[PDB]
Order: C-alpha cells, then sequence, then structure tokens
C-alpha cells in the first residue's frame, strides 16, 4: 500500500522560511490524509476495472486524481526543499540561461504564475523530453504535473503558508527560493535527460 | 470485454426522424470505435494500477470516462428509441407531473437545455434517489449522467443529426420526443426507484 | 466604484466558533483584495466591451468572475453570521422540513457536500424559483451561485478556518451552524419567494 | 457591431479537399449564428457592466465566450484557407525547422492533436511571444486561442468535415493541410514578431 514517506529533514529545519509547526501539519495530516484516502481509492478502482464495473471506476476518478496526485506532489516537494541545498548544476545553470536567460527570470516568471494560481494549487518547473526545453506551468488542486518531468513545485495550497504568511502568498513564494534543493533539482533534471 | 450491442430495431426504423444513414454510421462506427477504444484504455488502466504506477493511471481517467462514458451514454441511447414506444407508465406520467407540471412542460424544459448545450454532449432526463425526484440536466462530450439515474438521453453530438438536420439542431431536438420509447424509460424508472 | 463592506459586528463577535485573527485578515486583506482587483478589472472590461476588443474582453473574464464573484460570496456571507443569530421562520423551517425532511438532514446534507470540497471553495444553501424548493451546492474558488438564490454560504477555503482550525475543516463546517445568522438567512429567502 | 466577413473565395474553391456544401453551411449558417447571438450577447455585458450588476455580468461570460470565440476562429480559418496558398515564408519555415524539426514534423504533431480533440475543437499552431517560439496546441469548443498568437487553425467540430468525410475525421484532418493558405499564415507569423 501506499505509505506516507519520512521528511529528508526535521519539521524545524526550514525555519524561518517555513515554520515547524506547517511542516508537522503539512506532513503528518495533509499529507498522511492523502495517503490514506489515495490506498482506500486504489483498491476499490482496482475492483471496479477488474470486474468491468465502468460507471463505478469513472465516477471514482476524481478521488483518484486528487487523492493519488496529492500523494504525487507532496513526495515531490519534501525532496525539493532542503536547509543547505547547494546552487543548481554545472548543465542544469546551463539550461536555465538558455530557456529562460537567467535564474533571475526563471525564478521571476515560475514566481509570477504561481502567486497568480486562482485557488489551491501548484507552480512546477519541469522538463519537457520531446521539445527538449525547461518549461514552467501550474496545476490546479492536486492535479499532477502532466507532460513533462516534474524539477521543482511550489505547494500553493493556503495550508502550505498561512499559519506563518497568512494572506501574503506572494512572500513565501520568493521565499521558497532560499530552500530550493538544488542538489535535488539538479538530480532531476539529470534524470529526465537521459 | 465490452461488446458494441446489437440495436433493438433495423437500421431505417426511426426514419423519417433519424434516417438509417446516420443510424448506421452512429452505432457501426462512432459507437464502435467507443468500444474498441474503451476496451484499449481498460487494458492499459488496469496494468497501471497493477503496477501501482499512479502517474499512469491518473492520465488514463480522460480516456477511460471519455470512451467509457460514450459506450454507456451510446448504450441506453439505441434503448431509448424506438418506432412505436407507448406512452409514459401511468407512475412515471404521475410523477412528470409531480415534478414539472405537464408531460408538454418536460418536454419543453429539456428540449431547451439540451438545444442549449455549447458543442457536443448530451440531455438527460434522470431520477434522483436521495430526493427522490425527476431531473433534468446536460453532460458535455461523453461524460455519463451522474448523481442521478439516465432515464431518457438526447444526443446533440453533431454526428447525431448533421446528415438530415445540417445546422438545425432545434428540429432535431423536438423531433426525437416521437420515438422516444416510452416503454423503456418506463422500465428504468421503475428500475430506478427500486 | 465597488467597496469593501462593513461587517454587521465586531471582529471578535463570533469567537469562539472564528477567532478575532481570522475575522480580521479574512475582512481586511481577503475581501478586500478581491474589492480592490475587482474595481481594476471592472474598468477594463467596460473599456473593452464598449470597443468591442473581444479578444481582451474574453481574456478578462476569470479575473471579473474570481474576483467579482469573491466580492459577491464574502459580501452575502457577512451577513449570514451573527453572535445571535436566532432560528430559523416559521416559513423556512416549514420548507425546510418539506425538501429536507428536517433542520438536522439540511445541516449534514450540506455540511457533507461542503466538507467535500476538493480544494478551494463555498458551500450553498439556496432557494431555486423556477422549481419553488430550497437545494444545496457547492462552488469551486470564487465562482458565484448560479442558477438560485443564495441564502447561506459557508466559505471552505482554508484561509476561512486554518489558523483556528488547521487542517480539520469538518469541525469549523460543524461549528459554523452555532454561528448561522437565521434572521438573516430568513429574510433572504422571502426576498426570493416574493 | 461584428459582422460576417465575406469569404476570400467562392464556395466550390477548396473542392476537393472542403466541399461547396460544407462551406455554404459553415459560413452562411455557423458563422453567422456565432456573430448574431455574439452582437446580442455583447449588447447585455455592456448593460450588466453599465449598471455594475455583477452576477448578470458574470453569467453571459460563457455565452461571450462561445460566441466571441466563434466569430474569432472562423474569421481566421477563412483567411487560413486557399487553392493557392504558396508556401512558408523563408522566415517561417526557418522557423518550422528551428522549432519543430521540418514541415512533415509539424504537420504530423499538429494533425495528431487536432484528431485526438474529444469533442468538438480546434487545434492551432501559434506564436509565443514571451519565448519567441513557435507552439502547437488545441481549444475546445469555441474557446480562442489565448497565450499565443494563432498562425494557422483546423477546425474539428464535425460539422467542419462531416457531410464529406463523415466519422472519418483523420482523413479531413491529413487532406487540410493540402489548402492551408502560407501566404497568410506568414503574414500573420510576420505580424507576431512585431
Ligand atoms: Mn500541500
Ligand atoms: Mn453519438
Ligand atoms: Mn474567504
Ligand atoms: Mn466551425
Amino acid at each position: 500500500k501506499h505509505t506516507l514517506p519520512d521528511l529528508p529533514f526535521d519539521y524545524a529545519d526550514l525555519e524561518p522560511v517555513i515554520s515547524h509547526e506547517i511542516m508537522q501539519l503539512h506532513h503528518q495530516k495533509h499529507h498522511a490524509t492523502y495517503v490514506n484516502n489515495l490506498n482506500q481509492i486504489e483498491e476499490k478502482l482496482h475492483e471496479a476495472v477488474s470486474k468491468g464495473n465502468l460507471k463505478e471506476a469513472i465516477a471514482l476518478q476524481p478521488a483518484l486524481k486528487f487523492n493519488g496526485g496529492g500523494h504525487i506532489n507532496h513526495s515531490i516537494f519534501w525532496t525539493n526543499l532542503a536547509k543547505d541545498g547547494g546552487e543548481p548544476s554545472k548543465e542544469l545553470m546551463d539550461t536555465i540561461k538558455r530557456d529562460f536567460g537567467s535564474l533571475d527570470n526563471l525564478q521571476k516568471r515560475l514566481s509570477d504564475i504561481t502567486i497568480a494560481v486562482q485557488g489551491s494549487g501548484w507552480g512546477w518547473l519541469g522538463y519537457c523530453k520531446k521539445d527538449k526545453i525547461l518549461k514552467i506551468a501550474t496545476c490546479a488542486n492536486q492535479d499532477p504535473l502532466e507532460g513533462m518531468v516534474p524539477l521543482f513545485g511550489i505547494d500553493v495550497w493556503e495550508h502550505a503558508y498561512y499559519l506563518q504568511y497568512k494572506n501574503v502568498r506572494p512572500d513565501y513564494v520568493h521565499a521558497i527560493w532560499k530552500i530550493a534543493n538544488w542538489k535535488n533539482i539538479s538530480e532531476r533534471f539529470a534524470n529526465a535527460r537521459q
């Protein structure tokens, strides 16, 4: 069955960018809930598809996307954050420069579209293997990033920031770059590019 | 495995309301395609679920809804049409009166929302089991009617009428009532109330 | 220009169901922001429609719905809450009983669909003037309730509850009934029914 | 006020790729209807905005997008078709090579996503001004291409092909390249790069 992954750091390790209380809730409550609900849904969807219970299989779809996406998104997110993440790899910086001009332009552009999400969602830097270029995108709710390989995600559900930042989502999006785990992001870029 | 159901009548049996050229293409090409694609998609979905490949399983959802819905919707539609439909059962008629005032009012209201569908989709009379009332709704593309039991569907994809009616969708929607299979609709209503 | 309405009570008056800090942020920051953005958008949409700038008018639509809906929804919401709201009017209780069986069934049913909103949104009790019945519905993000007259709304964006309830949205939805302004709700029902 | 533009050719001028019966219905009935409904909807929207009736203005958005998009899309489409299109300009061809490898690759990729549209909609070649690259996309129903400049559109509403091609959408999508107006597409590209 799907399981809640341990964080690769302690709950207070991202302070003062993301508080201990947020990390604890986000991991132990929000991500846990997705995982718990997903396992129930997965089991039902396996049942319905095996039996060709079509109307049921279709009805279960929103819940599998939401909870399964929730598990996917948060699992990537935890690996994408670090107290000391490093800097992009030489290859990744080179590609950032090619596709966005500079790391600064990428940060502004991804920060901007992420800030602009209406309601709950995620911003993503990804790598598109067909056109062989970095792209940025947003996703609603827990919809997983599709059509490109995820490299770095920014969660902008209110629960990702509210206890600390309250309504000031832009400050959280801007500050998250301070704890971007460029080691992990650079590894994901290398793997997407093999 | 899913199969294309035989029509319960011959291809020319609904003339002059729906042409035999339409019925043939609609069943032998359009429905058949949904069935053929459904079987493939269901196989791929069962594999993704068996492998625990969550992203892959989520990515197949639109195709399962579209082709699976296509199969559901058209399967119902063929049973909902007849040269000699009869009239609503007494219990269905009394319920049509309780919930819409008259059959006339129901036909007008459902015809109007069906005609108003933007793009491809369907109009439905359904029965809501929680509130024990008849309701009308539309669905986009091949999305199946959910949240109530389907009783009578009107397909307003352009392939359902264009060869005969061209752009004049309203003439098709108004005419289809003449071949509504009230025997089947009444049986579906009875089943929905069990 | 659209303006932020004053609350009909002081910021701490809904304690212990909704905290002073939440009321203050929700009103002075979140609702204010919708209003400020709406006025900018409204002015641009007036410009584009007057000039027949069609592609621009269409592009502005999501922002008008989001901010304009935000203004609509929160304006109703503040009037819907009270330290001592009273009980439903005789007419409204009678209708609740007819359409839902009891006030308890209505509360459970609306609470349930509201709890189930994926991401950000609202739950609503409304009155449908065509079929002359109470209904319940949900809306995504700030989409306004359409097709029926709003009577009572429950905001389930995370900002509506998080500082106090954290992840436990169900407790907030259940507790909000304690501060439902049945005087206001009963007035809205009478007005919808004239 | 919006008006139905004259076609830049006679109704039979695209045979055998698109029939004169199609061209006539498509322009005189389908496009004309979008134009007629657009003018009415725009008038209603201007009234709602003038009156400050926010709910009413928001409620008219789907109709403005659908009819307004309908007008935009078909207006472009007529200019995008010709018996004697010519060939891409040298700058457009060099850019097609830079962004897709070859014209062959572009035609295949756009044809495939266009064929894959579920229900009614459109395939587009566009130019993205931020990243100064060509891109391909699809749009649902009459949603206009947004976020990039439209260069070449393929209508895959069933009314665009059904009378000639019936269910065989792929034959229509593959054939339309033979009447793509590269003079117009090249002019649109040049304008997009200004
Ligand atoms: Mn989260
Ligand atoms: Mn059909
Ligand atoms: Mn709110
Ligand atoms: Mn068209």
